[PDB]
RNA sequence: AAAAAAAAAA
């Protein structure tokens, strides 16, 4: 990195790049070996430049405790290679499972989009969007190499990529990788299976599959189901938590408790899937041409070298298991699990939980898959056989030791047959999920999710006390260490939190920032913006308030990829959860009791807007399909007529004296609109009140809840907005 | 200490 910032070295390497390749332009060889030789000559040149600058300036198989550096090499290497070398040869048996069920088929245009030749725009975007301060596959290189030498490799990489077009093979240096062993959180180091494989590959290799990932990233939503939320941009991890928690609330209210909840976690699923399976599934869903050709060469014979205690252990062929840390690998992880997800979904012998008209049966993540079952006498047994059959074709062995379950039964005699037969660790109190605890009882959801939470900072704040640093150095780590983690809890679990709860949370922080001393500056002044002299002190009371309103956005957009919002129980007339925000309010209809995470949002949604002195039921950002127009008898087809034309807001449609007539294309639309609809709609905005309500400039608050579809920093806008009003 | 989750911290 330091050598990469030298102007003389930069010019020398620019000259070497310019007059190196055009010295042996021979047709006898290929471009991959020339590429590797260019890497080697770059390594030699950097070695020479560094020299010039320096001149100028655990338990074994028997269970015994072993500490010998030579002995441990023979154990972990054998254990890793034993699992990695086991490649399934039952190719004919493998295809039978795939033909049993159905997988999506990509349209030719999408395949052509994946088969589209790499342009000069993808190269610049990926290299620009390359995070720094990281370590790739060694190569004697670093990440800053391609972020500084962009100009000479912008056309050159296409030439390197053009070689793949006529060959479909990868360079020998592309296959190398560096698996880094890091311990799992809160696990003993004595067991050889408690380490995490972190394989770092070449930046050039890391680039290559990224477009392969990026090309399928634009099509991943069509491929996999919406149930999986792992590593899918536009989808958040807490989706399952809210989805899952609603089930226990349903199970608690349900008098007939005979359903079972299991959190199936797999032991190192990142490395125990079969390359033949993942290659043929990629063939089975319509992918072919270059995409099938290039993906075959990527995993034709991948290998990785182990590094431990400063030893460059020799590499070995990864016969099975996708490479860890590859950006494309998680996308492939979903697909191999996707057919698994469909297999359980399409298995009608095992039934899912029917929440009204919504069918909820299972959920996925990276490793912590959860399946909801009822009548475990048959359904649970039917679950095991499919996984073993999937394991028989993929090596997907479920970690029954580390995976718990939740049993809800009314007869103790029936319960005895579960632990006796089902080998799952039936935990009757709580289970682990990404740091959250799905309590058996909803009344205990507050206790086991926040009482451990409040004491978590109690000893955490009991550590950063003796550091000789200023009071300014206390608030920043609060926003860095504890603040990011807590909002995960509110986002996953927005229960009505008593004011007493925030007392300990605030007071613990208060003694931390001043180091067990009285406040030197006013809290209100310090809570203001930097412009007014403040530091923007975190306010968890509003952060909880903001996070309760964070989910208020999803009702407006009503994306079909979110199902958890429809899981709330309702013993009365069906879903209205789409026509609530920015719509006419329904009278003589109040939610509560069974509803836990929706009514509180509405109670908090109305509270904030009333303080703003705003009418939320009629806004410029009102949806065209809002119930305000559905109050009277209207034709559903009529909304579809202008859905393709304007589609977004009633305001753009026209109001006042501009009934569906404000823009030239509307003149070509009114003919399509039914004439009984015109008289119905011409009376809608005739009233003066209806005009002023919409004919107004939208404020900042309504902006974020309509625009800003890339909902990544919704907290920042809402919390800042709540700071000003409150 | 990598793919992806995130608070923006400017």
């Amino acid at each position: 990195n330091l050598l990469l910032n030298d102007y003389w070295v930069h010019n020398e390497m620019k000259a070497e790049i310019k007059m190196f390749f055009e010295t042996n332009e021979n047709k006898d060889t290929t471009y991959q070996n020339l590429w590797d030789a260019f890497k080697a000559v770059c390594r030699g040149k950097f070695i020479a430049l560094n020299a010039y600058k320096r001149k100028q300036e655990i338990k074994n198989d028997k269970g015994d405790i072993t500490t010998d550096p030579t002995e441990i090499q023979t154990t972990i290497r054998e254990y890793y290679k034993h699992l990695y070398a086991n490649k399934l040869e039952n190719l004919e048996e493998m295809d039978t499972f795939l033909d049993t069920y159905t997988l999506p088929r990509l349209n030719q245009e999408e395949v052509e989009s994946l088969n589209r030749p790499i342009t000069g725009s993808e190269i610049v975007a990926i290299i620009n969007s390359l995070p720094t301060k990281k370590s790739p596959g060694p190569d004697g290189f670093t990440a800053e190499f391609y972020q500084r030498y962009k100009e000479e490799l912008v056309p050159f990489l296409l030439k390197l990529f053009q070689s793949i077009e006529k060959e479909g093979i990868l360079p020998n240096s592309f296959y190398e990788a560096s698996i880094i062993l890091i311990p799992k959180p809160g696990r003993d180091t004595t067991k050889k299976e408690n380490f995490r494989p972190i394989s770092l590959m070449n930046i050039d290799a890391k680039i290559l599959n990224k477009i392969l990932a990026n090309r399928i990233q634009q099509h991943i939503k069509k491929l996999i189901h919406h149930d999986q939320v792992g590593f899918i941009p536009g989808m958040q991890g807490w989706f399952n938590i809210r989805k899952s928690i609603n089930v226990i609330q349903h199970i608690n209210r349900a008098k007939d408790k005979n359903h079972v909840i299991i959190s199936i976690d797999a032991e190192k699923a990142f490395d125990k899937i079969q390359q033949p399976f993942m290659l043929k599934t990629l063939n089975k869903l319509g992918i072919d041409g270059m995409y099938l050709k290039i993906i075959r060469a990527i995993y034709d014979k991948p290998t990785a070298n182990i590094i431990l205690n400063g030893q460059k252990l020799e590499a070995f062929p990864l016969k099975t298991g996708t490479r860890q840390g590859c950006p494309l690998s998680p996308l492939l992880f979903n697909i191999v699990l996707e057919v698994l997800a469909r297999a359980i979904r399409q298995e009608k012998e095992i039934k899912g939980i029917q929440l009204g008209k919504e069918e909820v049966k299972l959920s996925l993540f990276a490793d912590d898959m959860i399946v909801y079952l009822e009548n475990p006498i048959v359904s649970a047994q039917n679950l095991l056989k499919l996984i073993s059959n999937f394991s028989k074709v993929s090596g997907y062995k479920i970690n029954v030791q580390k995976s718990q379950a939740f049993l809800y039964n009314n007869n103790r005699q029936t319960e005895s047959q579960i632990m006796g037969e089902l080998p799952f660790t039936i935990a009757s109190k709580r289970i682990k999920y990404l740091g959250i605890q799905l309590t058996r009882d909803v009344k205990d959801l507050f206790k086991e999710n926040y009482k451990p939470l409040l004491k978590e900072i109690k000893e955490d704040t009991n550590k950063w006390k003796n550091i000789p640093c200023s009071w300014v150095g206390r608030i920043n780590i609060v926003k860095m260490a504890i603040l990011p983690k807590v909002i995960y809890r509110f986002n996953a679990i927005p229960i009505k939190l008593p004011m007493t709860f925030f007392t300990e949370l605030e007071k613990t922080t208060l003694k931390f920032i001043w180091n067990q001393k009285r406040a030197r500056i006013a809290k209100s002044i310090l809570s203001q913006k930097n412009k007014a002299g403040g530091i923007t002190l975190p306010d968890f009371k509003l952060y909880y308030k903001a996070t309760v309103t964070k989910t208020a956005w999803y009702w407006y957009q009503n994306r079909d990829i979110d199902q958890w919002n429809r899981t709330e129980p309702s013993e009365i007339m069906p879903h209205i959860y789409n026509y609530l925000i920015f719509d006419k309010p329904e009278k003589n209809k109040q939610w509560g009791k069974d509803s836990l995470l929706n009514k509180w949002c509405w109670e908090n949604w109305l509270a904030i807007c009333r303080k703003l002195k705003l009418d939320p039921f009629l806004t410029p950002y009102t949806k065209i399909n809002s119930r305000w127009i559905k109050d009277l008898n209207v034709k559903p087809k009529t909304i579809k007529t202008l859905e393709e034309n304007l589609g977004i807001t009633i305001q753009d449609i026209g109001v006042g004296k501009d009934f569906m007539s404000k823009t030239p294309k509307a003149m070509a639309t009114k003919d399509k609109i039914d004439k009984w609809d015109l008289i119905k709609l011409k009376s809608f905005c005739t009233a003066k009140e209806t005009t002023i309500r919409v004919n107004r400039q939208p404020t900042t608050w309504e902006k974020i809840f309509a625009t800003y579809s890339s909902d990544k920093g919704l907290i920042s806008r809402i919390y800042n907005e709540l700071k000003q009003i409150y």
